[PDB]
């Protein structure tokens, strides 16, 4: 990073002083103590557990200073009213100091997100950084900003939303030079009411943009009432300014033609939507000085993006929600608070399969028990646990939940009831159920998700 502790303190409105501390140039920002290095800035957030607990473990790992809502003593600390707010203001300031061009994209997808594609095309001419994984919310975006390599010219930021107004905040924080909305109306769409509202929240991606900035929005009418007034708006889709005039899909390949492009394009993936993503990403890449040739070559060696947590279905008509990455307690807690917000389907049955999260440290077991506060008997009908460190949590669940609503399957270097787990899961899994699957990845967890799909 390119910041110093007094700088940060000044930018954040430190309630303490800082003059008392060294005022040393910092290395990088981390909210995961387990990630801190020598000279890093520690940012304690409210997660599975409060981050403030880990402050000490932070300096032990190298922290040179720490944000904090309370006096730290005998340690360099910047005192603020709220650490997340402080973290966001700081990311915002870093954007102003850097003057990097920001490209906001909203709407993940699956195989190859617009975010990765666009970042990929920009990489052909510029030093470009992007949102890693799914770090696209009020914690992830700020984080992505601060981890931007020195000299970045193009920053592609993906922005997700759980509640209306989430994107408005992100737009205001990042101030995108250009923005893209891919949209689609969610089904059981938890926390959100209906398509129009999802579209309303996504169109907020424009709120923090300067007048005349380019914004790509789909042809779908669902966004009409939310269009910005003083922006350069380009519509994509059949009939719109930008459109796919021809498409061909192989078994694992794709070839399509975009009206504004004179040549065709090839992608190592299959999907009408991937084509559109590629197209809209191309348009923005073009506006930034990238040639159709450079673009054409780049799509030659794209790069698939490991599934991307979303719904799917097991040969049964089930609603499988397998959260792939982010194997940490906060992520689990969050995936739980969401999965348990989505009301049940037809019949109305809710199931969650939780497994061990490796590498949590000597605090692993305690961290798994913490999930108990995120498990409600009323909303979840069956919770199945698979592992070792998660056993104490299963025991807690068996006491808190009704008789018979919990299951536990062993998994150690001695024994592994993977056999019985699949058997049990398959048995409980009804054709109109929603099964949540979360836990560090493993050969078995993968086989299990497959026994459902097959
Ligand atoms: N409590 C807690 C812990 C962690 N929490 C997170 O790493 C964390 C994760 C997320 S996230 O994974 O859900 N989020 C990220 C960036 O944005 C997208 C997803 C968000 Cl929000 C906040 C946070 Cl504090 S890691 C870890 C512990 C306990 C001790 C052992 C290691």
């Amino acid at each position: 990073m390119k910041l110093t502790i007094h700088e940060i303190a000044q930018v954040v409105g430190a309630k303490n002083d800082i003059s008392i501390f060294e005022d040393t140039q910092l290395e990088k920002a981390e909210f995961d103590s387990r990630l801190i290095g020598t000279g890093d800035l520690f940012v304690p957030l409210k997660g599975a557990r409060d981050g403030h607990d880990f402050i000490e473990t932070a300096f032990e790992n190298g922290a040179a200073v720490t944000l904090s809502e309370k006096e730290v003593s005998n340690h360099p600390y910047i005192l603020v009213d709220d650490v997340l707010t402080a973290f966001q203001s700081l990311a915002s300031y870093y954007l102003e100091k850097t003057t990097v061009d920001v490209f906001a994209v909203t709407g993940s997808n699956g195989k190859t997100t617009t975010k990765d594609m666009l970042a990929h095309l920009l990489s052909t001419r510029y030093k470009t950084y992007k949102t890693q994984g799914n770090y696209n919310n009020e914690i992830g975006l700020p984080y992505t900003v601060l981890h931007m390599p020195e000299g970045t010219e193009k920053l592609v930021l993906e922005m997700g939303q759980d509640h209306l107004g989430d994107i408005h905040l992100l737009s205001e924080l990042a101030r995108p030079k250009t923005a893209i909305v891919t949209l689609v109306g969610e089904a059981h769409l938890a926390f959100f009411k209906d398509r129009s509202e999802i579209a309303k929240g996504k169109m907020q991606i424009a709120d923090g943009m300067a007048s005349g900035s380019l914004l790509l929005a789909p042809a779908d009418p669902i966004v009409e009432d939310y269009l910005p007034i003083d922006k350069k708006v380009v519509r994509f889709g059949q009939g719109a300014e930008l459109e796919i005039t021809d498409l061909v899909e192989r078994k694992d390949s794709l070839t399509f033609k975009a009206n504004f492009l004179e040549q065709a394009l090839d992608l190592p993936v299959t999907g009408k939507y991937n084509a559109t993503n590629a197209m809209i990403a191309s348009y923005v890449a073009l506006q930034e000085g990238v040639s159709e040739e450079q673009i054409r070559l780049a799509f030659q060696h794209l790069e698939l993006t490991r599934n991307r947590t979303e719904w799917k279905k097991a040969a049964n008509g089930a609603d499988i929600l397998s959260d792939v990455y982010n194997a940490n307690p906060t992520a689990m807690k969050l995936i739980l608070e969401t999965f348990s917000a989505i009301p049940a389907n037809e019949g109305g049955k809710k199931i969650a399969v939780l497994a061990d999260m490796k590498e949590l440290g000597d605090q692993s077991v305690q961290l798994h028990n913490q999930m108990i506060l995120s498990l409600s008997p009323d909303v979840l009908d069956i919770v199945i646990f698979y592992g070792e460190d998660i056993a104490q949590l299963a025991q807690l669940a068996s006491q808190m939940f009704p008789i018979g609503h919990v299951y536990y399957f062993k998994k150690t270097e001695d024994q592994d009831q993977f056999e019985d787990l699949v058997k049990q899961v398959k048995e409980s899994l009804g054709a109109h159920d929603q099964i949540l699957l979360k836990g560090s990845n493993s050969m078995n967890l993968a086989k299990l998700v497959e026994s459902l799909e097959n």
